[PDB]
């Protein structure tokens, strides 16, 4: 479908990007480049250093389900080898409970998930194709809890919200159903109730770092593009350094963002105005009365406690002076954003109430997170236009809009487009 000799420019160096890099480097075209903005490559996947040993402000873990970064890791030689996930549940006063253990609403959980797995196993068969160019169920195009209650499974939300909500994902009142259910699909579900997770001791990062190393053409840093334009058959990009002509554009960067420093048409502009994001803030703390295990706090995923801490991650058991990263959301589409000033603030009140007082802030970072469009704009076809818009003027459209913001996904998506447009 494209040709091996084109010039094919990829803009972004996390996951998405240098995925994009690998397969079509191994499916033959070896004129590629990607253009990165940071100094750094692994985007969201960020691993940094602190006394001797890597901390996580981004992704912390995956299932053995995700294939395509096994995939990764057999091209790098990186191995699952991080520290065992362990968890506690916390009300929002502190006390410590067992939900798994609660004999009413226990089983009312479990029978909601049962009933909802032979939904998926049947009526919603095909619902976790990666990418959403497979049009999908209507019915997975409501909000994750509308489409519960559709289906008699409500209680179902027990399980569901905890990687979810409190991985910043939003919230189940606005979320369509096809982007929770193709992240958290019945089976990667189940390993997340398992606890059969992977970790990295060097971070999710190190595995993106090798990857980029065994690339034909690594990353291009501190890439600051001040223009594209695509006339006459070919891509101009204008950097504060160069500019240089491609072939073929493939974009892993927000779609959106794209607008202000494109030759955007109007199906983009229109489309990409409705790319709606999370704001979500991570602080790296050091603590007192060091957590034994890390803590959800489901009472904090209600949208009415938004800016309220919905999780702290235990990393080193060992090392009571090693970083607890915390996770909260800043917005809502029913409620003001709230500011990182009262949510800093929250992160003290929080983990002290829950018994491991902050000494201390030494990162915190809000991320650009979650990409997506509402129901309606679902409901309206959005991906039907958009997945309909790949090749127009030698532009194609990844990352995380496209498929859903998780790692495995994003490369999985990567991986696809070639397959889909280039072979
Ligand atoms: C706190 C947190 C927890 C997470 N937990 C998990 C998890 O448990 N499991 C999981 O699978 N995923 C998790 N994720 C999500 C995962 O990290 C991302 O979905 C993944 O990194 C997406 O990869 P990407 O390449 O599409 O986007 P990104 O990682 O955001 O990378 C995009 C890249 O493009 C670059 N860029 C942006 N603008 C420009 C520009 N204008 N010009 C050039 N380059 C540009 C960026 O600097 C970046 O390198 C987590 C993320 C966070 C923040
Ligand atoms: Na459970």
């Amino acid at each position: 479908s494209i040709s091996k000799d084109s010039r094919i420019a990829i803009i972004g160096a996390g996951p998405a990007g240098l995925a994009a890099g690998m397969y079509l480097e191994q499916a033959g075209f070896h004129d590629y480049t990607i253009l990165e903005r940071t100094d750094h490559v692994g985007g969201k996947c960020h691993s940094p250093n602190y006394h001797g040993r890597r901390y996580e402000m981004g992704a912390i873990m995956g299932v053995p389900s995700y294939d395509t970064i096994q995939e990764i890791m057999d091209r790098t030689g990186d191995k699952v080898d991080g520290p065992k996930l362990r968890r506690e549940f916390l009300h929002e006063d502190g006390e410590i409970y067992v939900p798994e253990k609660d004999p009413v609403r226990g089983p009312q959980v479990m029978a909601a998930v049962q009933k909802l797995g032979q939904l998926l196993a049947t009526k919603y068969q095909g619902y976790d194709a990666n990418g959403h160019y497979n049009k999908v169920h209507e019915d997975l195009m409501l909000p994750f809890d509308e489409f519960l209650a559709l289906n008699g499974c409500e209680a179902a939300r027990d399980l569901w919200i905890n990687p979810f909500t409190a991985f910043g994902y939003g919230h189940f009142d606005n979320v369509p159903a096809a982007y929770v259910l193709k992240y958290l699909d019945f089976v990667t579900m189940m390993s997340f109730a398992k606890g059969d997770l992977w970790t990295w001791a060097d971070g999710t990062q190190a595995m993106f770092e090798h990857l980029n190393a065994t690339l034909e053409h690594p990353a291009e840093r501190n890439v600051d593009i001040t223009r594209i334009t695509r006339e006459d058959g070919k891509v101009h990009i204008h950097t504060t350094d160069w500019d240089r002509e491609s072939d073929v554009l493939v974009l892993t960067v927000p779609l959106e963002k794209f607008l202000d420093y494109s030759d955007a048409d109007d199906d983009e502009r229109e489309y990409f105005s409705k790319i709606i994001h999370q704001q979500y803030m991570v602080d790296a703390c050091l603590v007192k009365e060091y957590p034994t295990i890390s803590g959800y706090v489901p009472d904090n995923m209600r949208p009415e406690r938004l800016g309220h801490v919905m999780v702290y991650y235990h990393r080193w058991a060992d090392d009571p002076h090693q970083i607890i990263t915390t996770y909260l959301l800043r917005n809502h589409p029913d409620y003001a954003d709230k500011t990182q000033e009262e949510c800093r603030q929250m992160v003290l009140d929080d983990m002290e109430t829950f018994g491991h007082p902050v000494e201390k802030i030494i990162e915190e970072q809000t991320w650009y997170y979650f990409p997506h469009v509402s129901s309606e704009d679902y409901k309206a076809g959005w991906y039907e236009k958009v997945e309909g818009m790949q090749g127009r003027r030698n532009t194609f459209y990844a990352g995380e809009i496209m498929s859903f913001g998780n790692f495995d996904e994003v490369c999985h998506y990567s991986k696809d487009l070639v397959t889909r447009f280039f072979v």
